[PDB]
């Protein structure tokens, strides 16, 4: 029974394809939160109703510290308003821009929090399929929080920088999608670029399907081992989030 007049809106937190995320405070409780204002125009013209519902669906019943919470939603005659947890330290995307690349301690800790959140999600057959820095938010304690479950789906289903080969090639894909993305992320955190970056979508597609990536010298063998395990063309060869959390390079550098 919410309404746009229940909130004071302020700082824009980010511009999206279908709308914008705004800082907002609930007038009666003074509760600070983010308001994602999606436009039905663009949404309907794209047919992302099940995507939007699945986002509200999944992210509502997903309660986890390393997952951005969705408190509720409402809509008027044009826009759809998602009332989201506010992440005061912004995106991991912005932090990479700021720090260029991450040390093994910060990286291994974000990977740990990711695997936890992803382990909670996979235990419910929920697979994100869009794990990338701009969807990784930071809480007040710097804790990583996965957001944007638009492309989230249950069980198997059917840029490119973070998508595994099965997805970009259209095949059927399961939880192992996020394990691949996790390896792409681990790489981007240490190197500052994702491993299959190219100047064109068509080049990146080739590099992903062939799994053509090389490590800079400053990438330690421990991180290389984890990443090579996650970036296996074959989803079944990719580890599970538990070999990842139990991977010696993680336990050595993670503060969790």
């Amino acid at each position: 029974q919410w309404a746009l007049e229940d909130f004071e809106i302020g700082r824009p937190l980010g511009k999206g394809k279908f709308g914008n995320v705004y800082l907002a405070r609930e007038k009666q409780s003074k509760f600070i939160l983010a308001l994602k204002v999606l436009f039905k125009a663009q949404l309907e013209k794209a047919g992302v109703e099940h995507q939007l519902r699945r986002e509200v669906e999944i992210q509502s019943h997903l309660r986890h510290p390393n997952i951005l919470r969705l408190y509720g939603y409402f809509h008027d005659a044009t826009r759809v308003y998602l009332i989201l947890e506010y992440a005061p330290l912004g995106t991991v995307y912005r932090e990479l821009q700021k720090l260029s690349k991450f040390d093994e301690q910060r990286t291994a800790t974000y990977i740990t929090e990711l695997a936890n959140a992803l382990s909670y999600c996979h235990s419910k057959r929920v697979i994100h399929r869009d794990i990338k820095p701009e969807n990784l938010l930071l809480g007040s304690a710097g804790e990583l929080k996965i957001a944007d479950f638009g492309w989230s789906v249950h069980a198997p289903s059917s840029t490119l920088d973070y998508l595994p080969p099965e997805m970009i090639e259209g095949r059927m894909h399961d939880e192992k999608v996020d394990l691949w993305s996790l390896g792409v992320l681990c790489y981007e955190f240490l190197v500052g670029k994702p491993p299959f970056e190219a100047n064109t979508y068509q080049e990146t597609y080739k590099r992903i399907s062939r799994v053509e990536f090389t490590f800079p010298d400053f990438v330690t063998e421990g991180a290389r081992d984890l990443i090579s395990r996650l970036l296996k063309h074959n989803p079944s060869q990719r580890p599970m989030l538990r070999e990842v959390l139990e991977h010696p390079w993680i336990t050595a550098n993670s503060s969790k």
